[PDB]
C-alpha cells in the first residue's frame, strides 16, 4: 500500500505517480501489459518484448558466438536476457549500464575498437579491448540491444555488421 | 494481454474493456500499490469491504432455508430484507431495541414476544424473533434479525443468526 490515490480522467487515463515510475524505471513510451485480477484489481507490469522473446535471444547469442567467438550480450530495456561467450553469472539478469541506455536511446549502432574501461553492467567497470552495440529498435522504439565485445581483440565491420543484422532481425520479430 | 504505453506525464490509459468490467467511470479514484514482483496494482478506492456486500444474498439464503422474515441492519438502517416486504423495512431506521441489543453485543432469542419494535417507533405484532449482533473487532456494526408473526424461534434460528453474525463480522476484518 503506497496509499496514493489518483483519479481516472476523461479518456480512461490514470497517472502513475513519479515515485512508482522510478522505483520501477518506467520511462515515457514504455509499454505496460494490463491484467484484471480475480479480486477485480487492475494490474500493470512492464512489458518486455525482447525478454519474453526468451530464446530467440539465447539461440541468437549462441550462434553469434559460434560464428565470431566473441562474448555476446542481449538486453531488453533493463537487464541482460542472454549471454554467450562470457559467463552467465556475470551478466544474466543484471542491470545494464548507463552507456547501454544512452546508446539505445541514441538508436544508432556503435563500434568502439579502442578506448578501454567500459561498463556493461551498472556500476561495474570492465577491461575491454573493443565492443560494438546494435540497439534493437522496433516501431521506432528501442526495446533492447545486442552487444558483442572482446577483452583482447578488436571489433571491425564484421562484428559491427553482425550486431546490425542481429538488432534488425530481432526488431522485426517484435512487430 | 493488452499493452499500453505510458505517456509524458506518467499517464497510462486503462482500456475501455477493463473500465467497463470494473465500472470505472471518469473521475473515479483509484488506489495504487506496488507488489513483490514489481507490479502496480490499481483498485477502486473506498476501500475494501462493507456490510451489504453479502447481506442481500445472506438474508435470501436464510429465508430459503428457514422461511422466516430476515432483516440485516448496519448501525442505522435495514440494508437487506427477505421474507417480509422490502418497502416495509429497507432503508428504514432501526428501533431502539435494536440499538441496545447491538450495544449489548450479545445475541438474543425472544420466543415469547407479543410485540416488538423493529423500526423506530413502529410497534409490531410478533410471535418471536432472534437477533445476532454483528461485532467486528469488538465493535457492533450491525445486526441480523430473524422474526415470525406466527411461529416460535428456537435453537435452529438462534444458531442461524449467530452463524450469520459471525460470518458477516469476519468479512469486516
Amino acid at each position: 500500500a503506497t496509499g496514493i490515490v489518483r483519479r481516472i480522467d476523461d479518456l480512461g487515463r490514470v497517472v502513475i505517480p513519479k515515485e512508482i515510475r522510478r522505483t520501477l524505471r518506467i520511462r515515457e513510451g514504455d509499454p505496460l501489459e494490463i491484467f484484471v485480477d480475480r479480486d477485480g484489481d487492475v494490474i500493470l507490469k512492464k512489458y518486455s518484448p525482447i525478454s519474453e522473446l526468451g530464446d530467440f535471444a539465447k539461440e541468437y547469442a549462441d550462434a553469434l558466438y559460434d560464428s565470431l567467438g566473441h562474448s555476446v550480450l542481449i538486453c531488453d530495456r533493463d537487464v541482460y536476457i542472454a549471454v554467450s561467450g562470457s559467463s552467465k553469472k556475470d551478466y544474466l539478469n543484471k542491470s545494464i549500464s548507463e552507456m547501454l541506455e544512452r546508446t539505445m536511446d541514441q538508436r544508432s549502432s556503435v563500434l568502439e575498437s579502442d578506448a578501454k574501461s567500459v561498463q556493461l553492467v551498472n556500476g561495474i567497470d570492465e577491461d575491454m579491448n573493443s565492443y560494438t552495440v546494435g540497439p534493437i529498435v522496433a516501431n521506432g522504439d528501442p526495446i533492447g540491444a545486442v552487444v558483442i565485445f572482446s577483452k583482447d581483440q578488436t571489433m571491425g565491420e564484421v562484428e559491427h555488421k553482425a550486431v546490425e543484422t542481429a538488432a534488425g532481425f530481432l526488431a522485426r520479430q517484435m512487430e
